[PDB]
């Protein structure tokens, strides 16, 4: 199937990207260089991952070496929660641009709907541990994002971890100038997201699936948690197709018209993970993988469950 999907800003986005959350700063430059060498043209980044400088070193060498042209790359980053204030959004975007060594981003996302007190700490907590919110609302933050488009710093803006009523709030914003191009959400066979995906797609919002392999390196993993990569039912589908389990887990969202961003710092897996355009899951296989849903989340933002904009109390 086609390697890019068209966004509602008129640009095309590669449906397979490289994730960089938890990629160590001393390994991610090589990981991104290898990814671009073996075909990746989309890199998913974020300021809160604390490795954008090192990602940028890789992008800049491959541009300098003329392995790729800037127009052929699709670089994504995300506004962290402590920068939702109007007077802080441009500088947060410009810090990311400087670190990535870019003059524009292809896509910039609000990382979470929850704004936090600005300061040095990414998770400012009170005298009892609760996240300290900011009195920013989603709509003024969105307006700040819209200005970034009008200043040329980003080609597209979007959202991440927004539930459907939060997406709706932006779509119904008075004076809305640019619709979100993307909602990036967790999605895999144990969290299949059928309701939120259908909502977003019905509105021409492209969905990106994060943690598609179930994030086995997540810092809070527990031996007793489910494991997609070890699920014998998914291994059997892989075996049937003579592919790896990870390749089946990456092809699965692709066939739902999603974008997907598997993370690896291992050269062999970076290359393996891109070899997903040569096979097809049947509709039966797709329905079977959807049947594994258990509403299980990797990323539940547990420190923020009382924030007014916490996204995961709503069904979807
Ligand atoms: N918007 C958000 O809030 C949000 C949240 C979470 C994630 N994300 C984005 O989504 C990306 C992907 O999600 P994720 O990092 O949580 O996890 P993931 O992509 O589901 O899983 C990454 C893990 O799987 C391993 N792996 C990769 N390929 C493999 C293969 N072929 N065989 C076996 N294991 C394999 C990696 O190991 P090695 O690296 O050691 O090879 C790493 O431990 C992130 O990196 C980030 O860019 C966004």
């Amino acid at each position: 199937m086609a390697s890019r999907i068209l966004l509602n800003n008129g640009a095309k986005m590669p449906i397979l990207g490289l994730g960089t959350w938890k990629s160590p700063p001393g390994q991610v430059t090589e990981a991104v260089k290898v990814a671009i060498d073996v075909g990746y043209r989309h890199i998913d980044c974020a300021h809160v991952y604390q490795n954008e400088n090192e990602v940028g070193v890789a992008i800049q060498e491959k541009l300098r070496e003329q392995v790729v042209k800037r127009e052929e790359l699709f670089i994504v980053s995300k506004l962290w929660c402590t920068y939702h204030e109007k007077g802080l959004v441009k500088g947060a975007c410009q810090k990311t641009l400087s670190d990535l060594k870019l003059d524009y981003l292809d896509l910039y996302l609000i990382h979470w709907p929850t704004g936090f007190k600005p300061g040095k700490e990414f998770f400012p907590l009170d005298e009892s541990g609760n996240v300290v919110p900011s009195d920013t609302n989603i709509l003024d933050t969105w307006a700040a994002m819209e200005e970034l488009v009008d200043e040329g710093l980003v080609k597209a803006i979007g959202i991440s971890n927004f539930n459907h009523l939060q997406v709706e709030m932006i779509l119904n914003k008075p004076g809305l100038k640019y619709k979100p191009a993307v909602n990036q959400i967790e999605c895999h066979p144990y969290l299949t997201q059928e309701k939120l995906i259908q909502y977003c797609q019905s509105k021409g919002i492209v969905v990106t699936a994060y943690s598609p392999l179930g994030s086995p390196d997540r810092p809070w993993a527990k031996p007793e948690d489910p494991s997609l990569l070890e699920d014998p039912r998914i291994k059997a589908i892989a075996a049937k197709h003579n592919k790896t389990t990870a390749q089946v887990l990456i092809r699965f969202p692709m066939q739902r018209n999603l974008v997907v961003i598997p993370k690896s710092v291992t050269p062999e897996r970076i290359a393996e993970n891109f070899k997903v355009f040569d096979f097809e899951l049947s509709s039966q296989d797709m329905t079977t993988l959807l049947s594994y849903n258990r509403n299980w989340r990797v990323c539940a933002l547990l420190s923020c469950t009382s924030h007014k904009d916490y996204p995961f109390h709503e069904e979807f």
